[PDB]
């Protein structure tokens, strides 16, 4: 139930998780769920030490008999094992080894390349179709999934392999539409597109939220267009969280060779303001896309685009809307929200306005307040340095919340 820190590894440049959509009669109809698994590595790994997780929303997760894929370059597959948590229960989280030599996915020495681990299956004990009929309305809450590469010898996530999303449904109808009429422009350039999404205190006066879309290419694709067919990317930012966003802006996002992305935030990258909708939509293009877009033109570098939300109010405000206080003021643990996932989504489409191959990359973002203090775990491991799971990291009776906007005194120091 609790959510996990990160770290840095550069080595793990890319980690995209692609599975099938849940709109066709045959998808509808079937217990499988399919999917891919991509990745790029920068460098050398072995050991048992960085696993591979998947966390997939409670709804399939409850239903889920086996999970499997094909390592790289193989015929045999490998099942995923279920993660226990510190008491004893199961996890939505599933969990393989990366080294391919330690009964893992991908090899140690396959570096500087894209390689897939195919066939991937999520068995369900039912029918996708009788899920979806039986789990509400997915028009807000979606069927949230995670993929990243974990630090087993600190319990931290790699910062550049996560990515996340959603599944499609017929609830999705406008994303699931643009996946079946897809364009003929350069249906050829990209194998596949998911995203990410993160919390950010960095960005302007009140902190921000960062969606880094990246855009595997299959070849050395290269943006050349006339004026009249120029393409433009187009977003949708969660409508519940228009309340709390003061501003977004589009900032490069620039694969730096061997390095990677950068997952830094950089004022200095911004490139445009984004305007949206009240539904959370909205579009942009230009007479060269060559200016908004690090499209690593004639090289084989991963395509990236970095969304920032700029935040108006301080992120804890979120969960802790419509809560109660006592006569101090201070934060009664039983009241405040534990968790909330948003969903966002960045394609591209052409001339027509048709969606460009493989270029539709969901990302979720889940925050979390395992403690119930009215600060997001996010915010505790980031800004704060508290303890996640305590109300009060010190010991000296004082709240972690109630002690950083309240009282105005540090959460840890006791004495
Ligand atoms: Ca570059
Ligand atoms: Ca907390
Ligand atoms: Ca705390
Ligand atoms: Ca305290
Ligand atoms: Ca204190």
């Amino acid at each position: 139930q609790k959510s996990l820190g990160y770290t840095d590894n550069y080595t793990f440049a890319s980690m995209l998780f692609d599975p099938g959509k849940l709109d066709s009669d045959d998808a509808l109809n079937s217990n499988i769920i399919p999917f891919d698994l991509h990745s790029y590595m920068s460098g050398a790994n072995s050991g048992n030490r960085y696993k591979i997780d998947l966390k997939l929303d409670p709804i399939i997760a409850e239903h889920v008999t086996k999970i499997s894929a094909n390592p790289s370059g193989s015929n045999k597959p490998v099942e995923f094992v279920r993660n226990k948590d510190e008491n004893g229960n199961l996890t939505d989280t599933w969990e393989v080894n990366f080294i391919r030599a330690n009964d893992g996915l991908f090899g140690g020495a396959e570096i500087l390349s894209q390689y897939t681990a195919k066939n991937g299956k999520i068995e369900l004990d039912d029918t996708v179709g009788n899920i979806i009929s039986n789990a509400g309305n997915l028009s807000n809450n979606k069927l949230n999934h995670q993929v990243f590469v974990r630090d087993s010898r600190e319990n931290k996530i790699v910062r550049t392999s996560e990515s996340s999303g959603y599944f499609l449904t017929k609830a999705d109808d406008d994303l699931v539409n643009l996946e079946n009429n897809v364009s003929t422009e350069n249906n050829n350039a990209f194998k596949a597109s998911s995203g990410s999404a993160t919390y950010n205190e960095n960005v302007g006066e009140f902190g921000g939220i960062l969606i880094d879309q990246q855009i595997m290419k299959n070849g050395i694709f290269s943006y050349s267009k006339t004026k009249a067919n120029q393409w433009a990317y187009n977003y949708q930012i969660d409508k519940d969280l228009l309340p709390y966003i003061e501003g977004v802006e589009l900032h490069q996002y620039d694969y730096k060779g061997l390095n990677g992305f950068d997952k830094n935030y950089d004022a200095k990258n911004k490139v445009a303001d984004l305007t949206i909708d009240e539904v959370g939509n909205g579009t942009i293009t230009s007479d060269n896309l060559n200016k908004l877009i690090e499209f690593n033109n004639a090289l084989p570098e991963t395509v990236g685009v970095r969304v920032v939300l700029k935040l108006n109010k301080s992120v804890n405000n979120i969960l802790t809307k419509d809560a109660k206080y006592d006569s101090e003021g201070n934060l009664i643990r039983e009241t405040t929200k534990q968790k909330e996932d948003f969903t966002f989504a960045g394609y591209l489409t052409d001339s027509k306005g048709a969606l460009i191959n493989n270029t539709l990359g969901t990302s979720t973002l889940a925050l979390q307040d395992y403690d119930k203090d009215g600060l997001l775990d996010r915010y505790e491991r980031q800004l704060s340095l508290s303890d996640a799971e305590n109300e009060d990291t010190d010991g000296d009776g004082k709240n972690d919340g109630d002690e950083v906007v309240n009282y105005k005194t540090s959460p840890l120091v006791g004495k």
